[PDB]
């Protein structure tokens, strides 16, 4: 039960790789996890609710790795602690680039994966801004710009910047770039005045 | 000609404001537009046309309006060059918030559609980026990034969060907070060591 879902997931991430997920049918998904279409249709109720959960899974493999961090600090400079947690980020969506790119197209069409980005992005300014305001605190950072407003557009550079090198938009920063770009521009706009 | 041209993209503008593209027949447009269906097709040959010749326009304007202030530049400080230089993304896209939200749900369906805001946006980076590098080579910027690099993650910063703020998304900096959350990002990340 466990393991045809696991064939299932496993399945439309590697065809993910190859094509959207419009050129895919249940039939291939059926196929490549050894099961019959009515046998799918017991496990998920469709294709775009199999990509939902694989973007569930991924979504939450970046907030769990994120809470780590944040449970257990590493012994750095400021510049450090913020490339350890967009790192989180890049290394997450970095090693699931076929479900991201399709994630980001599903936005536009499904509500639930609209609101499962929604809830996450919510979750990862919140956190930005609640360190923000303790560098502040301790005296670190600036009292420049409001911390939550400051700490959105930075996450929102963040997904659209990673998401452009990760499907090599043009334009795009280089992926082997993207994590020096993203951090210069965070600490610059935390600690500048 | 001229003037059944501009009614329907007229009509087309107005209806974007309350339905999506998709909601919208060639009906709709040529009923606002005082033409036949037929005479709609001599003139466009899709609602999709439509969209890319709106979203030409919009983008055409905001690069001429950049234009004309690379030609006239204000006599002001870093900060509010680069206020000026964002505004001009701000005012002009803000102004045509429907199209705005629909030429970015075309990018994806459309390849004429995606090439016209590729080519734009590397416009738009490369004159960021050689402003950055005056910058530096009149000594009022440190030598810090790729300038090309940091261009393109402002550049996309300001695509993702602009828009964001126009569509009312959630989550998003507000409208009236947002110009100067950027131009904060823009000067520190620019000038700051
Ligand atoms: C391609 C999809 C990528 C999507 C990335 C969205 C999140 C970006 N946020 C960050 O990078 N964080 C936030 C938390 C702090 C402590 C570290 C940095
Ligand atoms: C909702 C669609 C918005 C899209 C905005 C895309 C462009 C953002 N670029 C800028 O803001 N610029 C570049 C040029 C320099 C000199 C000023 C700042």
């Amino acid at each position: 039960g466990d393991d045809r879902e696991l064939a299932i997931l496993a399945t439309a991430e590697n065809l993910l790789e190859d094509r959207p997920l419009a050129d895919i049918s249940v039939d291939d998904l059926a196929k490549g996890a050894g099961i019959s279409r009515p046998t799918f249709y017991f496990y998920f109720p469709s294709k775009e609710a199999v990509l939902l959960t694989l973007l569930d899974r991924v979504v939450n493999q970046a907030d769990m790795a994120l809470q780590t961090l944040a449970e257990n600090p590493a012994d750095t400079d400021r510049e450090n602690m913020w490339r350890t947690g967009i790192n989180v980020f890049f290394e997450t969506f970095g090693s699931h680039k076929a479900v991201t790119r399709a994630g980001q197209a599903a936005r536009a069409t499904s509500v639930e994966v609209a609101e499962l980005w929604s809830t996450f992005m919510q979750k990862w300014i919140a956190y930005t801004a609640a360190v923000i305001d303790a560098e502040r605190d301790r005296g670190a950072a600036p009292r420049t710009l409001p911390a939550h407003e400051l700490a959105t557009a930075l996450n929102l550079m963040n997904e659209r910047t990673l998401f452009a090198s990760f499907a090599g938009e043009q334009p795009s920063v280089p992926e082997a770039r993207v994590l020096d770009t993203l951090v210069h521009i965070w600490v610059t706009s935390i600690y500048g005045e």
